[PDB]
């Protein structure tokens, strides 16, 4: 297996389509030895986790509860054993309140809530590798979930800042982690079917979100030169393990796309 | 003149050696009328911009005070005039609290402390242009500054995070002032040497080899040299944005800092 | 009172009236610099749209592949504008790649004589156009060269974005040694302006799906362009040369400027 | 084996320094069959060769040469048989007169050299691309090796130049290729002590060039958050079969960097 012997801390997971769901089986079919954090609804998300190929131990995690993150170190050693360490640490968690996505003006989105946003979708990742690094092994590796936000967009509004914050602070972890011999990444996705692309159809009504996720999936697969399907996660989840092994050792502070190629073409 | 006739709101003077009191300097030797605005000391800010070549209006902004930027617009027409408008805006404001910056380690910086850098820092940028756009000419500009944060630096940390950040709020700013055909871009300055860059830092030996490190190697890399004691080349390049001299450009970074970032060594 | 009052100002790539060099020359003149114009071959021709233009100037010949015109050059500049006096700007509006490297072959079946002569003319030129000038060239002075986004693969434009991808690279390396000299160099990138040859494509030259795909890709600008985009006027796109002609950007070098209605920023 | 059973295609050997060499090694002990090109040296290629893990057929191939090109492709019919296909190609050539480099002035640098410059080091990737994908199997891989020419360098001159042409070349190649299934990416290597740079890097292109190479390679080290070792090209040759695997199927037209982050760092 690709991730043969790696203990492996996967976030992020809510639902059987969200990306963490199949960055975790591909792990698992790879190899490796699982522990998995949720938010907020840990008795659906136990029920979820329960659908992946092989058992794993969950955590509960709230990035924003500093208590969470205090303890979540000596949590894990809890239960991979007293000697062990981990190898890998996935960051797949992001959030914007409503008023800073959709049809909503990008002017009207009030601070507190495009703060929360930050917070979760960009502070968070170095809350997190602060969290795990003590627990990880030399030539370890975290990886994060990305959307290009090089260029601005209609209707990802204010979570396009937070993916352009979030870039900025994997280079800062990639600094500290490296200290460790720790790598850090992001995986650039082209655009999935989970709950978080619902959030962008937000205010959308009537047949207007499908047709829009119509009109982004075709647009997608049209400019990707090995085309793009909306409902396959599996290249996306193949790419982060890649990241997660040994394959790209000398890759750190960086941006990998598994976008088909989109955004390496203009039409 | 450059800038003849053209009225245009200038933020973010706190000392003669702020980066917006070049650009202000500059904007009135080139013939605009100035509105200024001033956070927090605002007798001191007075008394400051009396060494500017001309008179100008001061107002307050707190952009972090709601109520100030909902009656800045109505604020901006008492000064100026009943039917005028402002031709360019200048966002000149930056912050991030010391446990975001300097020696302090990256992991430490609280939340709460990163929130407010971030609001001041990024956010302000578009608050900015929703309180003016309504009385902004058609054909204006909005300009803000920033500092290449493509690449992590020491000691920067946390602010360099908010300019990635501001960056993305320019292009949307973009999409927005461009509805009513109002530019937004941005200025990445080189270094310079302000209260704002200072704090970025006295410190440690390890502070001060680092940024003697960054200076030292902004002028070596800069094909056309960088002298961080002189702001005026940074003050015209923003003079550049608010004419009328790039009118196809917006959402964008324009650099000001010797060429540094496009070369390597 | 002009935006390049006094300055002396080389300006290369006039071919017709619809030429990008043609609009640099006019707004320069009317900001009040003195030009001097080079052309390519036909220069009976060139002259006769030169006259066009507000002010008369002279018109020197500069084949930019021929090392003899390069090399004399500089003395044929200052015959024209005077024993003492030299340049304060030279503009580089220059490209050319032969069809079987912009569509009318596949990009695989391009030649490489074809691909080198493209090269040749669009990047490797803006080096020995620097180099041929920096002589002439007063300290403070500026270069500015004409560029085309090449950072994402685009329909039909092929090697033509391979030899921009290269001229961006070039520039970074006159801005070296231009900058020993105290001399500027920065290209602009414009969004696109309309000409026979892409017009062509339009029409069905490359057949209906590639033609589709030309005016879908032009259309697009003005369409992700925050204040649209006009590929009817190349005005804004000259305005912006002579900007990075005066001494208004003046710790900008080695660099791009984008004059595009900001369409390269947004992504729909 | 991360390459098991896969038929590659490696050039650029020409000698046990040479990335090509590091990446054929690498890929024969994750199971790939390889075929081996070689230019110019052939009988020195050949001894080089023998110090691979496994025994690999030579073709010669000068990729300025078009009847090499246009018999390439059945020439590697030959020896993989009759009905078997590439899944790999390995772009690993690059080459620049020493009047394109070192303390040579790069205003003074003849066309006709520049040109063959740009011929071999970015126009060929094209070239081999064309030649090959008619044997290639879909779902193959296409990787060409890259050093970071978004800024310009003391001493690579107009190497820096053909290697932002290449870029260019890749996504127009991945766009050709993504027509068949295949995929086209570079990886942008750190600074690695090869015969190509040898030269330059021993002031035989000027003292100061070789001076400034000195201060290339301590930066790179220096910003690399996991350090980086000019002298161990194997994180470059794991980074290659990364994309020659099927771990990152949904990159193409794209740039992955080997370079232990020292791009994404400004001291
Ligand atoms: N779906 C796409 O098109 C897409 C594209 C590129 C990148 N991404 C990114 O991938 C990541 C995963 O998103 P997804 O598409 O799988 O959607 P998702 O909704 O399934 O996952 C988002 C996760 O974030 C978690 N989360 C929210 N607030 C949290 C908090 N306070 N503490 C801890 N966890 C919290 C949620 O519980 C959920 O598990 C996100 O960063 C997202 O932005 C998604
Ligand atoms: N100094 C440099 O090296 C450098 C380089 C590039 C860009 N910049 C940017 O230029 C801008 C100006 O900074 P500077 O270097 O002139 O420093 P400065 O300290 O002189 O100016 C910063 C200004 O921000 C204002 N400000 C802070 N909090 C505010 C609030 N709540 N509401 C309103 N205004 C507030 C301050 O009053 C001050 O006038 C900042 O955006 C800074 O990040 C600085
Ligand atoms: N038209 C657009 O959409 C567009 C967009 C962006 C950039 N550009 C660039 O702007 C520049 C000007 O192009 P244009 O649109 O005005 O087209 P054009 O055909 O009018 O100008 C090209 C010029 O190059 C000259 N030239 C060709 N070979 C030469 C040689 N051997 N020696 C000297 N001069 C030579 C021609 O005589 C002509 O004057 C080019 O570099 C072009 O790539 C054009
Ligand atoms: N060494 C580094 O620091 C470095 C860094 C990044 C990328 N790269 C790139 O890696 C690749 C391999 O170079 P290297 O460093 O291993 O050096 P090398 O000297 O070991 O390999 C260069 C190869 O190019 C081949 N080549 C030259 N002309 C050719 C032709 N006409 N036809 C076919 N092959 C030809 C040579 O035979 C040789 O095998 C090159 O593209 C180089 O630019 C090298
Ligand atoms: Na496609
Ligand atoms: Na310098
Ligand atoms: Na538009
Ligand atoms: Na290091």
């Amino acid at each position: 297996g690709l991730l043969e012997g790696k203990r492996i801390l996967v976030t992020g997971i809510i639902t059987d389509s969200s990306i963490a769901f199949h960055i975790a089986k591909v792990a698992q079919e790879q190899g490796a030895e699982l522990v998995l954090t949720g938010f907020d609804r840990l008795r659906l998300i136990e029920r979820i986790t329960q659908r992946l190929p092989k058992p794993a131990p969950l955590l509960e995690l709230d990035v924003q509860n500093e208590e969470h993150l205090g303890s979540l170190a000596g949590r894990i050693s809890e239960v991979i054993g007293e000697g062990n360490k981990l190898d890998g640490v996935v960051h797949s968690i992001g959030f914007m309140p409503q008023s800073g996505m959709g049809v909503n003006p990008f002017f009207d989105a009030p601070f507190a809530d495009v703060s929360k946003g930050f917070h979760i979708s960009a502070f968070s990742y170095s809350s997190l590798a602060k969290a795990v690094l003590p627990v990880m092994n030399r030539g370890g590796s975290i990886v994060g979930m990305d959307f290009d936000p090089t260029r601005a967009m209609p209707a990802y509004n204010w979570m396009t800042v937070a993916k352009s914050a979030l870039e900025s602070v994997n280079r800062f972890v990639a600094r500290e982690a490296g200290k460790v011999g720790v790598r850090s990444n992001l995986v650039a996705a082209g655009p999935i079917r989970t709950l978080a692309m619902s959030a962008i159809v937000g205010g959308a009504l009537g047949d207007e979100a499908g047709q829009q996720m119509q009109l982004l999936e075709e647009g997608w697969d049209q400019r990707a030169p090995i085309g793009w399907d909306m409902k396959d996660p599996t290249p996306v989840a193949k790419t982060v393990c890649a990241l997660l092994s040994d394959w790209l050792p000398a890759t750190t502070g960086d941006i990998i796309f598994a976008d088909g190629g989109a955004h390496t073409q203009l039409l």
